[PDB]
This record gives structure tokens, sequence and C-alpha cells, in this order.
């Protein structure tokens, strides 16, 4: 029963593991003070164009999200995102359990615009109601959109002209900065957010996000914070390995290439036989709304993910593919499909 | 200027200051372990048929709301609440700064329904998100609406099934209870929730709120929670004096029958007068939606809420009237409303 | 039974109440934006010499210190304090309920001292450990014990040259500023902390504390802090009424004083009769060491706070005297107390 | 230079990374919910003599330290440990940003015992302080000593008399039980703790903790939790991977007592060059005090940690060992040490 339920079944990608399977039995000092972490970080400088950026590695994803946050908010100071984000949605309370609210803004394609932004504003004024502080997105959303150059550029302005952080959650970035509707470059990114992250975890790595910190009010005592949380791991060059190879020669791009290319050949088949995504999608996640009964006979064959069933006999179905998905098992999916 | 801004604009109820000028230089326990806590906790026992009831008196209502919240809710648990809700909207994160989220449901009334309670508890699930333990709600609500007892029933039932703790801010219970419109006494608010509070701050005390816990999971070391967020008065006894006096000869309701009268000559005249309001209303807040330039000349003789500007030259405002309301500013409101009409 | 339990067993001072009483029927603000909190603040900033500190009247000193040290420190950061502290031991876990590590230091006599806090300071160090950032005092202590002028100067030019906040708990201010033995004015401690806290429940008022900020780079949004915490009161010009009153034609200051001189009966009574007092006292605690057979005849007359039962057959009692203490109480005392 | 700064210094044992290089490509499904951890919760559950006890994959020791107290303490409750215990010191206050203290008992051999927590229980009464509810205590300690069987009995049935809560840290769990001075097994510390964890981090694993919940009233939703503070682990299998080679055929415990070998060769070395430990050990820590002229020279040849400087020109160190460890480095420092001291 092939998998297409996350992007996250399979171990790593084996030049991680020659170099992890390579290094066993050397000595490593802890905490990420290794060669491997120091490697990773300056590679990610370059790439970034942004060598005075500071670069931690952490472990997972909500992780990361509630040290930035926790970074970059005082007490009475909150986060805004849509309503579909990570962290209004998915961490159990995560960021509520650092002792702040998150805003959310309705954005049915998953992306906050800059009305959201101030309309956010406006409604939470006076000393009897949070401060907006934060503004969070991610690329590529949790519905499958992403962001343009030119939407991120009039966030980053108008985070700017309200005194506003900017942080990008890129659990993702692997896919959305190799689709074909990108014009986004990580050094873009680099120059318009005060903090963001780039993903191993869903983009060939075992483990590990890179939580990238350039405005310079975020940077002092980073680590202390990610100690407090749990999040300083001990065998801290493991999580350097993964940045090392992924980083080098393009492979994070190359890689997230192949997630994108799997998935237009799933959406392909979908189209050719009149199935409706229920969010347009250039990246590795797909939303094709079935019937009930073409889920079943589906079903005998691949593992899917069940987003929300409605009630005329049909559900909003999750497809993902990785930089690990076999290129055989979505032509398979495909002439399953034909012949449903 | 004569202000329509709020009801907690002036001190205390006269009765309140007389105890408390007599009582002077008489010495007592602190923490609330004296004999007025001791009296109002009876008193209030009474009134809901409960004496097996926990009563802890807290200075504010954000106070009581966060110290509730942290009583009934696990780390990974959740209230339920309106958008509307004053731990939604006015209460500077407070909820979530005791760490736990606040789940709301757009509900444009102000009131909760059963089918929000069970859409946030189907939205809800897997160890990915928060569980949803806790249900919120006010009487009166934010926007002047309140429950019927069979609309509390209904909450009170789900509740029950799903194993959720039902927890009801008071704050203007007294208005609530005292309005022409309602049909429930203290008593079933007891019978039907796990926790509440009576507010006095607004219904004639300086200050003051009971929580009342129902619930024996709930009642255990609350003092020690208490004492925690910083809510445990030294002068306790104070807090005391004031439901004292309040809960005794139905002074309470009379309270609240006084403050949704003069709303009512309030809402005579706006309705005389062809101007609509927001949300029905047979409390103590009311929601006229008022011409800009209107407002403009009500604002040299009174001071009003200003709520919701609109695209279309006009504007919600909000009126409040207390038990210290005079009825002479109530009918000089309608009259000065009348010329400017005319 | 008469009460030398604590120094909060009555009401209010009697001027107090009558402008209560006076002020009543009249309309005001909420939230301490009236009229009587705008006076008891000009009023304060007056005494203090510093008409530039911001002044947040507050209700309860539990209450004063968490918004304090959460006003002061980052998630990784902590306050140092004598182990006798109030916010080491009697508030119930107060500021670690904000997020916050009180790291103690044993000062038998309850005062910090340079030496205690560079010590703090060698022990905290490294990424794995929390970061000293404020400093906590009392005074007079929770043992009745003061701080001299030169000590406040020694500890407050400590903590500018390490970068740490310098805060007083003022609960006892009135009776410390007001001893025989004191050489600090309320413009001193002004000039040498960046926060501290006058409290008018024990000195007169019903309830009260006066909050000042005078370091700039703290005083920014303390309000939605205050009103976070559930401590930003709705009828706010009550607690503006008891520092009006209080802090005008020295009032504060001559109630201290005659908190003092009651405290000064018990002590002569006391050291009349060869009893030994735990700690040294010039201001309105007194800590006796009483044999028990003696206390359970005080106790027919007089309620006593006990500290700590010892093994020899005795404990240290507290004595405590306020603003409303009679001084004919006082004076029966130690007939009592010599007949014994 | 070779190091004997800690150990955690080496990746992973050759078995562990075979079964993760066999097993790459194959896929799993998320956050522990794999056959991986399925069958090394099993394992766990059959040394334990419990098959009924919760075991839950956690990456890393302070994560599983954090988790555990908040699963476990209300918000007025209170954590019990010595002042040199890992959530008293090393942890950035990770305890505190729960929400929790931590009450410390002063024990200089690192061990606590009843009279500390009976004097912890007396010292914190009233609402006005917390309430002391878990005991922690860690295994081996953070000073290399470690627990008899009769001593953790001690503590435990003090712990059911009081109604604690007792949880134990085994971060160095494998030394502890492989030493010649333990008389305790798995099954033992299962019956005698409401929770407690085995660490594989430092015992031949690149991470993993597996947490054990014996307790029933601590068990559930404790999923939830571990979302919560961002330590669910995605791709869970690689945790339950470590332990699934650990636990069989007594590899962890092998590893532990060639980690314990080391360094009694190290210790022999010392003793016949007439240095004092600081503390005594049967463990894989200890701590010479050394001439500071004589640590710059082993400097150049091997890296130590500096634990305590002293007065009087010498230095307390700390020598670790690990399953990693070689026996050539170990005789090499002897040599070296024996050559200096003559």
């Amino acid at each position: 029963p092939y998998s297409f339920v996350n992007d996250y079944s399979v171990g790593m990608h084996p030049k991680i593991l020659d170099l992890m399977a390579r290094d066993n039995m050397t000595q490593h000092a802890g905490y990420g003070q290794d060669s491997h972490c120091a490697k990773a970080a300056r590679l990610i400088g370059e790439l970034l164009e942004r060598p005075d950026a500071d670069v931690h590695f952490i472990s997972g994803g909500t992780q990361t999200n509630l040290i930035a946050c926790s970074l970059a908010l005082r007490p009475w100071e909150a986060v805004i995102a849509t309503q579909l984000g990570h962290i209004s949605t998915h961490e159990t309370g995560a960021i509520e359990a650092t002792g702040h609210k998150v805003v959310t803004a309705p954005c049915p394609d998953g992306k906050l615009r800059v009305a959201d932004i101030e309309s956010a504003l406006h409604e939470n004024r006076s000393e009897h109601m949070v401060i907006p502080k934060l503004v969070y997105i991610s690329n590529t959303t949790e519905v499958g959109t992403q962001y343009t150059k030119q939407e991120l550029e009039d966030i980053s302005a108008s985070c700017k002209e309200h005194g506003l952080y900017l942080f990008l959650d890129g659990a993702r970035l692997a896919s959305a900065l190799s689709s074909p509707v990108n014009d986004l470059t990580l050094a873009d990114i680099a120059r318009l957010t005060d903090m963001f992250y780039i993903g191993a975890t869903k983009a060939g790595g075992m483990f590990g996000e890179a939580l990238i910190i350039l405005n310079d009010a975020l940077k002092p005592n980073a680590r202390h914070l990610i100690k407090q949380r749990g999040a300083l791991m001990a065998k801290g060059w493991l999580l350097g390995i993964q940045f090392e190879v992924l980083m080098k020669d393009n492979l994070f791009f190359e890689l997230g290439a192949h997630s994108n290319k799997m998935a237009a050949i799933l959406k392909a088949g979908l189209e050719a036989c009149g199935i409706r995504l229920a969010w347009p999608s250039a990246s590795n996640q797909l939303f094709p709304i079935l019937e009930n009964t073409m889920i079943a006979e589906l079903n005998n064959d691949f593992d899917m993910y069940t987003v929300e069933p409605l009630k005329d006999g049909t559900c909003i179905m999750r497809l993902c593919t990785s930089w690990a998905t076999e290129e055989k098992e979505c032509h398979r999916f495909v002439e399953v499909l034909k012949r449903l």
C-alpha cells in the first residue's frame, strides 16, 4: 500500500546517511558547537547572501515556531496568522503555552494579505487588548499555495511601516522555491523577513530546521531559550550534517524539484479525469475532491490523508509527495484512477 | 457632561459605604478568613439553595475569569467562547497568559448555542489539536442580550453529554436577572453550571466578584491558585462587606431593576425618534445607530462610548446605565434627542 | 483579644474614609484615567524628585511583585533574592507562574549584599543556565531589618556595573523611612533603583501599591501587562484616593513613625524582661523568642503570629504594629508580660 | 587530543546505525505510531515486567524532564529535588518556564533522603506557599553517585505516605544498573516509581529517551502535551529504532559495563598516584582534585571538564567515559599521569 499521506514517511536521503555513517566514531563537542554545524551555517549564510545572520539548528517545526514566537514577543504581544496557519490549528496550543495569543485572519486561500494585517491592527487597540507584534506566514502554506515575490514584498513593507516582525515558516520551502510559478530565492526571503526557517525534515533530512535570525534585536541569547524549551540537542552535529549535505551543490532544490514533478504527474492525471482541486497547486501538495465510493477503492492501493468530509458524498483528500516519492507509483496512481 | 459610558463610574451604594464606615477601626483576620466573608458566603449559599458551594471573593472580573480557566483546564485543554466574549477580546490575552487557548465561535448576537459547542468539538481532534474542556458564557452578554432558562438548560445538557465544564460570567448578572424578559434565578444558574460568578463592581459595589464553585473536582486548593495570581486580597473583609450588603433584602436585584428601567426610558426615546438598535435589549446596555452630526451635538451634553464607525456616515454607539444613573438625566437625554431630530 | 498579628487588620485611616465618602456619587473615568490618580501620581513624582517617573496604582503586593518581574525579565532571565524574600517564600510560586526562576542567596539577616549578587552571577553561566537580570530587595525586609543608604548605594552600583535591574519592594516602606536608624529618603530610593513600589495597604490605606518605574526601558505598555494579570482595577480612582490622602502633608511618614514608636514600647518591655529577639529591629516588626508556656498565657489577651517552633521548648513569634495600633494595648502587653 | 569531556561525544553504536541503514527508504507512519516504536515499547514492557506501562519516545533529557513535571503538577504544585539535580541547575529554568517551582534540598552527595522530603513538606505550608507534589531523583546522579534498592524503597514509601509522585531521571541509567555497587533492576524501578525514563543518548543512541508512565492518573492525553512542547518528533520511528536495538540482548547493560570498566582503569591510575576524588564513584563519571600545573600539561593530550576551581591552587575536574571510550586511551591517560606525578 503506497503512501501519499505526508512528506516525512522515509528516513533520509542516502548521501546524509552516508556522511553520518562515515563520520561515526569521531569525537565532537555537543549542543551545536561542532564543525558540522559551523560548516552548514557558513554554507547557509552564503546562499542567503546574509553571512551576518545567526543560524540555529533545531530538530522540529513546532519546536521552531514556538521558539521564534517566544523570542519575538513580550507577554502582552500577539502573533498574526491565517486561520489555516500551522500555529493556529495543529500545534496543540503550543504558542498559547508560551503565554501568547494567535490573532487569526480568515484567508480562504491560506495566504495573508496586507489588508488582513491592517485589519488585525485596527481591531486590537487600547490597553485592554493584545498588541499584535509578529506576523507569521508559511511558504508553501498549509493548503499548498505559495507567495510570489511581489506579495512578500508588500507584506514585508507593511510590517516595517507598523513596527512588526515578519517570520516565515519554511517547513516546505524546498518545494516552494523549486516550483515553476515561483519567483522568490532564498536571498529574497533573507532580505524581506526578520526571521525564518529552512525545513530539512520534509526535504531530505531525518530531522532539522535551520532557524535564521536576521533582525539584530532578536539575536541575543537565543541559545538560552532553545535550551529552556528542550530544543538544544546534545549531539547537535547530527543536525548540522543534514544541512551540510542538503545545502551543498543545489541538492535541496533538486529534491524540491523532484517532489513538484511527482505532484505534477498526479495533478495531470486528476485533471484528465475531471476531478477538481480545492486549492490551486504548483507544489508538493494536492487537495482533490473525490467521491467517497472512489476513495474506498483507491484505499486498496494508496494511503491518503482525509482533510474534511462533505455532506454531498465527497471528501477533500490530501495527496503529498516528497524527495523520496517513486515516479512509478505516481504513474500507477493515475492509471488506477483513470480506470475508476 | 453626564456620562452613559459604563456601569462603573460611581463609587458604591451608600449602604455599603455606611457599613465600611461603622466597621472601620475594628480588627479582622486577613485574606478572606474573616466574619464578613463568612456571612456573605452564607447568604449566597441560601439564595442559590446550595450551602455546599465554595464561595471565593475576588476583586475584579478579568481576575476571576483567568482564575476560573486555570482551575478547570490542563495545559493541552481549551475554553470555548463566542468571538464577542470578554475573554476573547478585552482581557489583553489573560487566558493565553495562563497557558490556554480560547477557541471562538462566530455568534453575531453574543450568545453561544449547542451547534457552536458541537462544531468546536468536531474541528478540534487528534493529539495535534487542543481539547476543548470548558465552556464560557456571559449573562448578560457583552452586547446586552441574555440567555433564557431553556437556552441555558440545552447548553448545560450538551456539556454533561460531552464531559465539558460550564462557567458563567456574571459581571452583569444583576441587570440580567432583574430584566422583564428573564426567567432564570440564581438557583437555576447554580443547578446548571459547575462554576459562575456574581459581579458587584457593576451592581453597586466598589469592587468584588463572588466566584462560586459547585463541581467538587474544581474545589480543592483553589485558594492557593488565587494567591498565586495575586488575587488573594489582604484586607478581604472589605470584599465580603460588598456582598453582605448587596445580597441582603433583594438589594442586588433592586439596583438591577433601577438600571434596566433607566435604560427603558432611553430606549423609548430612541424608538420614538426612529433610531434603531444594533442588538435587541432588555438590559442596561443599548447600542443605537446614530448620525455622526447628531453624535457631535449630543457630545456637548453627554458622554457615550463609540463602538463601531460605519461607512455610511453613521456610528454604533453604546449607552450604559447603572444603579447610580439619575432619571432626570435620562429624560434630559430623550428631550435633547427630540430637539436634535426635529 | 487584641491583635499584633500583622499590619493589615484595620480598614483605613479616617481621612481616607472621609475623602471616599465625600467623593461618592461623582462620575469618574475607569482604569486609573481619573483625576485622583493624576493628582496622587503628581504628588508622588514631587516627593521622589523624579517627576519623569511613571506611576501605576495596583491593588496588592503579590500582584505588584509578579508584574514587576514580568516587566523586567525575558523568558530565560531570573530574579535574585534572599531566601527570606517574599517572592521566594510566600507568594505560592507567583513568579514561577510567570515563567521565571527566583535564584536565592542565603542571607540570614534578610538583606542582600554585593557579594551575594556577585556569587549568584558566578554560579549561573552558559546557555545551560538562567541569566540573572533583576535583583529584588525589600525595605523593610521580611524579618524587620532594613537597608542603610550606603548599603543601597553599594547594591545599586553593582547592579549598574553588571547590567541588572534593581527592584525594591516597599510593602513596609513607611516604617523603614520613619525609623530612627534610617538615613534613606524616597528621593534616594528613586535615585538608586530602576523600579520600586510604595505600599499603602500596610501604611494606612485599605489597599494599593504605587509601582514607580524609573528606568525608561521598563516603561512601555506597562498598563497592558497590568491588565493581562488581572490588576487593572476598573474603579481605579479609589486606589488614587488612598495615595492622594497618604502622600499629602507627610501623613505617610507620621503614620510610619507611630507604628515604630508602638514597636519600640513593645521592644523596651521585651528587653526589660530578658527576652531576646531573633533579629535586630528598629521597625514595626519584632521577633521575640518566647517559652511555649509563656505563649499559651499571652494568647489569652493578645494574638501573635507563630513563625517557627524550636526543639528547646520555645518559638520565634512575630509581633507587628501599624498606624492603627493602640498605644494603650502596647503598654498593656508589656504589663502583662512583666508579670508573667 | 582525546576527549573525556562527556558521554555524548560519539554518534551511535554501529548496530543502531546498521538498522537505520537497512531500514532507509521504507515508508512509516509518523509521530511514533509506527512499527519500530511498537516493538521497542514491548521489549521495554517485558524488561520492566509491566506490559501495562505507557511508553513514550522523546528526543532529549531536558525535554523529558519538563514534560514529566507538566504532566504531574497543577499550577500551585512544585517538584522537590536536590540542589545538584539537573532540573535545579542545567536546564535554563525549563521547569519554571512551564509555570512550576523547584524546591531544593542541600544534599552534598547528590542523593535525596527521606529527611529532605519531610523537611520540604514542613517548610511549605498554607495557601501562601506552593504544595510539593512530585519528587525528582536521578540515577546515576549528576555527581556520579547512585541509589541502592533500600534507599529507593524508603524514598518510595515516604512518597506513598504523603501523596507525592516519584519520578526518576535515567539519563545515566545504563551506567548505574551495570555498576558493581548496584542492586536495582528495571523491574524494581518500575515497581517503586510513578514515572521514569531510560536514556539512550548517553548509552549508545544518537538521541532518545523512553518516558515510562506507570501511575494511571498520569497517563491520559500525554501525547497532546508532548506535541504542545514540541517534542512529538515527526519521524518517530527513528527514536524507536534506538531502543529496539539497545533493549535487545542486554546490549544496554553491556555498553554500560564497558563505560564503568574504562572509568575503573582511570580510577585505579588516579588512586595509585595519590589523587583523591571529590565524590565516591562506581559509575562512568569521576571528579579528581588535581594540581593546576598538572592540568595544563594533561590538556596537551586530553580534554576534560573543569568543575570547580579551588583557592589552594588545585581544581576539581570531571572525567567521563562512555560506551565508545577506547581502552588504549584510558591506559595512556594513566601512563601520562604517572610520568607527570614522577
